[PDB]
């Protein structure tokens, strides 16, 4: 699967 951090 494909991952997104948004800090
Ligand atoms: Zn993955």
């Amino acid at each position: 699967g494909s991952n997104q951090n948004n800090f």
